[PDB]
């Protein structure tokens, strides 16, 4: 294929995110950057930190332009503070272009960088509406499309030391099998989508579909888990427990407070159910479903394989994190305001699936207002 040089451009450590090499400034300064569809800022570590192997040195870059404005980005689990500026940016294993982009130089942080993750910055690929300090700070992808002829689309193949591909400007047919099924991007802020039905081993969870998207459902490459709103998490855990009753697990396992380990190569994948998420399709009353295996929602943490239940509670809507994305080739079709899912080219009894079409009525009632 024509996008061959972008294949395998992602690396990472299990549960520590996927990173791409990005070259900043003049002379070049290459750093490993977290690929995050759940945020909108391009920000790099710019001062020594115990968890950083390297950092951006603005004084060494002749093309760096200080924007003379600070920036602060807080989250529930951590935060960072820095200085705004612009500099020349290229992705050596990405598109063959160089752009002048906004860059936040991280000078201080709290619980943001991960010890041993091998990444030193973050590439927020979501929209300007959630950019900090505000929506006037143009995200990297917007700068890329405005300054070059690169098509307004990117796609991600995250393979569960990890690897993957970020194809910028198109779709690589070698990265998937079967058909690509599209769900609309409801609103351009996060990559917001609509889940219309949930099944555990083919059994309908039978909740009002508004609950699946309360207060939003997002596609986020930067979040490890499948995060579910409290009511949905509780019903989904109750159903998963019942479907996996051939073995008993402590309550704390389902809450992520306890891990369960098995002798190398003996994990009884067959005892755990498959999870199906139905997404709103592109045609009236049409939906499709994506099916997740336990190999995706049970994440590996000697002669023992330890696992964490990677489905967790949220009070800020559903988050379809790397747990969900890892079974699929995911297309962020920004030009047509849609997200595509296909079976990824990366057991003997079951496989992750993308199936359709299904008839689902009143799907418009599933969205939060
Ligand atoms: C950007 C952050 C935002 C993120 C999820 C992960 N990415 C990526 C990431 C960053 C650092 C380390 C690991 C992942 C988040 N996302 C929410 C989704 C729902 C709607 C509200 C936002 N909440 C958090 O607390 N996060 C977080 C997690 C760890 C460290 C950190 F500093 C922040």
């Amino acid at each position: 294929g024509s996008f061959v040089e972008m294949v395998d451009n992602l690396r990472g450590k299990s549960g520590q995110g996927y990173y791409v090499e990005m070259t900043v400034g003049s002379p070049p300064q290459t750093l490993n950057i977290l690929v995050d569809t759940g945020s909108s800022n391009f920000a790099v570590g710019a001062a020594p930190h115990p968890f950083l192997h390297r950092y951006y040195q603005r004084q060494l870059s002749s093309t760096y332009r200080d924007l003379r404005k600070g920036v602060y980005v807080p989250y529930t689990q951590g935060a960072w503070a820095g200085e705004l500026g612009t500099d020349l940016v290229s992705i050596p294993h990405g598109p063959n272009v160089t752009v002048r982009a906004n860059i936040a130089a991280i000078t201080e942080s709290d619980k943001f960088f991960i010890n041993g993750s091998n990444w030193e910055g973050i590439l927020g690929l979501a929209y300007a509406e959630i950019a900090r300090p505000d929506d006037s700070l143009e995200p990297f992808f917007d700068s890329l499309v405005k300054q070059t002829h690169v098509p307004n689309l990117f796609s991600l193949q995250l393979c569960g030391s990890v690897g993957g591909s970020m194809i910028i400007g198109g779709i690589d047919h070698s990265l998937y099998t079967g058909s690509l099924w599209y769900t609309p991007i409801r609103r351009e802020w996060y990559y917001e989508v609509i889940i219309v039905r949930v099944e555990i081993n083919g059994q309908d969870l039978k909740m009002d579909c508004k609950e699946y998207n309360y207060d939003k459902s997002i596609v986020d490459s930067g979040t490890t888990n499948l995060r579910l709103p409290k009511k949905v998490f509780e019903a989904a855990v109750k159903s998963i427990k019942a479907a996996s009753s051939t073995e008993k697990f402590p309550d704390g396992f389902w809450l992520g407070e306890q891990l369960v380990c098995w002798q190398a190569g003996t994990t009884p994948w067959n005892i755990f159910p498959v999870i199906s998420l139905y997404l709103m399709g592109e045609v009236t009353n049409q939906s499709f479903r994506i099916t997740i295996l336990p190999q995706q929602y049970l994440r590996p943490v000697s002669q023992d394989d330890c696992y964490k239940f990677a489905i967790s509670q949220s009070s800020t809507g559903t988050v379809m994190g790397a747990v969900i994305m890892e079974g699929f080739y995911v297309v962020f079709d920004r030009a047509r305001k849609r997200i595509g899912f296909a079976v990824s080219a990366c057991d003997e009894f079951r496989t992750a699936a993308v199936e359709g079409p299904f008839v689902t009525l009143d799907m418009e009632d599933c969205g939060y207002n």
